[PDB]
């Protein structure tokens, strides 16, 4: 099938889903590949075509390091790119369903991968069970990550930082101008994501020039105030000209950009590992920054202050959300064994995930999470959380209730099922990122989990859709538990599971009220 965009004609193919057919559209251009001269720089806007582009196949994803920890398992390799990397990576993929729709609601997602990795052509976002399923348009696209996508010189436009959320901007730009080509209805977008892609998000919600570009926003496992999420303006600075130094191009600041534009992609990879002194294992070494263009202030501040989109709001995050990184530097942890660890080792642990801070500040956690209720995987257990109620659980519900405070209705879920199928130990539990195929619908596969959680998905898939169709996460027709909105007072949330979903109030406050209220001091 052939449609006629903007900036000329692209080729789709067709796909079987389902005893159904999805019209695919892998690889469209955006925007004008960030190649030479145009490196660091915000995407420059795309120059039209004549004839067909041929829309058959993903694009190439953006340079990257990959994650070679673990060789040959699937665990990790996964999340590792499935195309060639390049610097002319600025594509998009467009799932629309079949026979075409009218007016349909579009979801945009936005990968995660700590802004230093991703790409939208992973098997758990293919997007073409959605389009089959619920009939929305499924939109994903890649952009710039790492020094190559933030590397940032705050107030020169050769490296202003942010460039990679101005490509995702740039690409929610192209589903307002395009979209009714296909059927969608850019008038009702939701844009979703998880970890870094949902930090993105909550981002997109306070950037003034995204506003008009998307109708409401899903936060998985990640949020702006998360404290990975946003890098200051000292760290940027000290960042930018630690890599300078690493490739010999310390100068005039406008000079170490032309020398930086010199080299090749790989000497920016490798060193760019190396500008953090002692970085933790989330390893965000360039990230969003307050550039006064993107963000025109400290994110905290326009949050407090409703400076923010008005609009319905659905965030939620997994039971285990901090084992995952665990075995990527804590010492006596490993997929292979139960890591019953130490105090000792725990204490090492912290080391390791609160790199700067304070004795006192440390010791603080340890105290907080260990006054056992003995058991030899108290330490194991109590470190887990700890790493993920810091970087992701009380991050998120903070948003939540900061958010839900200037009126808009919001929804918060808890996500708590182990997939059958999960590669890593049971001691990792319900791990950080292993919602995703839920929500894309991969348990939908019979060829593939167990009845209950095909059930599960479907259920999710529907609220998901409900939501963004709607505003309301409701599942409306198999007596289903009805999802309350996440008010500051009561603070209700759903859980998700196979067992039965239940209504809960105040996850994690005592956690939180530590990591929200005294940690920020010390
Ligand atoms: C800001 O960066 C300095 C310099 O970092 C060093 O040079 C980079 C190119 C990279 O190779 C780093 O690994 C180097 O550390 C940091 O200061 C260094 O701190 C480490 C701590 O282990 C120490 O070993 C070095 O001697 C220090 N180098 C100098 C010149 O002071 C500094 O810590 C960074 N600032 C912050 C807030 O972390
Ligand atoms: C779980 O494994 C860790 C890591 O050890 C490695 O992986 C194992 C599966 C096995 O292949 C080992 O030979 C590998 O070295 C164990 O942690 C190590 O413990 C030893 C002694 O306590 C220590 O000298 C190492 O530095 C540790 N390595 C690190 C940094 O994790 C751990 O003891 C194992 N847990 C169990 C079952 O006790
Ligand atoms: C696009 O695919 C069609 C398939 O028949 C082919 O004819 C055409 O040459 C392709 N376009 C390019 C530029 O290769
Ligand atoms: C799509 O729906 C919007 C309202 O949500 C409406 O304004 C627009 O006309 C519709 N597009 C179509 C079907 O032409
Ligand atoms: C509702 O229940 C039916 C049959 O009991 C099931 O096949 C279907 O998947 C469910 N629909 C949703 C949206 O969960
Ligand atoms: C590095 C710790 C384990 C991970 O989270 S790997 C990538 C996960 N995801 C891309 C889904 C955020
Ligand atoms: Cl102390
Ligand atoms: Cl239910």
């Amino acid at each position: 099938i052939i449609i006629a965009t903007k900036n000329g004609k692209v080729r789709g193919m067709q796909l079987t889903v389902f005893g159904g057919t999805v019209t695919a559209f892998l690889g469209i251009p955006y925007a004008q590949p960030p190649l030479g001269r145009l490196r660091f720089k915000k995407p420059q806007s795309l120059t039209k075509w004549s004839d067909i582009w041929n829309a058959t196949k993903y694009a190439n994803s953006c340079c990257q390091n990959i994650d070679q920890s673990f060789p040959g398992f699937h665990g990790s390799e996964m999340w590792n790119p499935n195309t060639d990397l390049s610097e002319d990576c600025l594509y998009l993929n467009v799932w629309i369903p079949a026979p075409k729709p009218k007016n349909a609601t579009v979801l945009i997602w936005i990968y995660g991968g700590g802004f230093q990795t991703g790409t939208s052509s992973l098997h758990v976002y293919d997007g073409k069970f959605l389009a089959r399923v619920e009939r929305v348009i499924v939109v994903s696209m890649n952009y710039r990550v790492g020094a190559l996508g933030f590397l940032a010189l705050p107030g020169n436009p050769e490296a202003p930082g942010n460039m990679g959320l101005f490509d995702q901007q740039l690409a929610l730009q192209w589903v307002q101008k395009n979209i009714a080509a296909f059927g969608g209805n850019p008038k009702s977008v939701t844009l979703f994501g998880e970890s870094a892609g949902a930090a993105s998000v909550s981002l997109h919600l306070l950037s003034p020039g995204s506003h008009s570009l998307f109708t409401r926003a899903i936060l998985q496992s990640g949020s702006f105030n998360a404290p990975w999420a946003v890098t200051s303006l000292y760290e940027a600075r000290n960042r930018t000209l630690n890599l300078a130094k690493l490739t010999g191009c310390s100068r005039n600041e406008t000079e170490i950009i032309k020398c930086l534009r010199n080299k090749d992609p790989q000497e920016i990879l490798l060193n760019e590992a190396f500008v953090v002194p002692y970085g933790t294992p989330l390893s965000v070494n360039f990230g969003p920054t307050v550039d006064g263009d993107f963000l025109t202030d400290m994110p905290d501040i326009l949050l407090e202050l409703g400076q923010f989109k008005k609009t319905q709001i659905l965030v939620g995050v997994n039971k285990d959300e901090g084992t995952a990184f665990l075995v990527y530097g804590a010492p006596g942890f490993s997929k292979d064994n139960n890591s019953i660890i130490t105090r000792k080792e725990f204490q090492e642990g912290l080391k390791i995930f609160f790199p700067g801070v304070s004795e006192f500040g440390k010791e603080s956690i340890l105290f907080h999470y260990t006054d056992w209720v003995q058991r030899p995987e108290n330490y194991r257990e109590a470190l887990g959380d700890v790493v993920g109620d810091y970087n992701f659980i009380c991050p998120a519900l903070e948003f939540t209730k900061k958010f839900s405070e200037w009126g808009n209705n919001a929804f918060f879920y808890y996500f708590e099922h182990r997939s059958s199928k999960l590669p890593w130990p049971e001691w990792m539990g319900v791990m950080h990122g292993y919602e995703i195929e839920f929500v894309f619908g991969l348990p939908l596969e019979r060829r593939d989990y167990t009845k209950a959680e095909e059930i599960l998905s479907r259920s999710i898939v529907k609220r998901w859709a409900n939501f963004a169709k709607y505003g309301n996460p409701q599942e409306t027709q198999n007596q289903s538990t009805s999802w309350p909105v996440f008010k500051s007072t009561e603070q209700k949330y759903l859980t998700l599971n196979t067992e039965s979903t239940r209504i809960m109030t105040k996850l994690r406050a005592q956690q939180c009220r530590f990591w929200t209220s005294f940690f920020p001091k010390v």
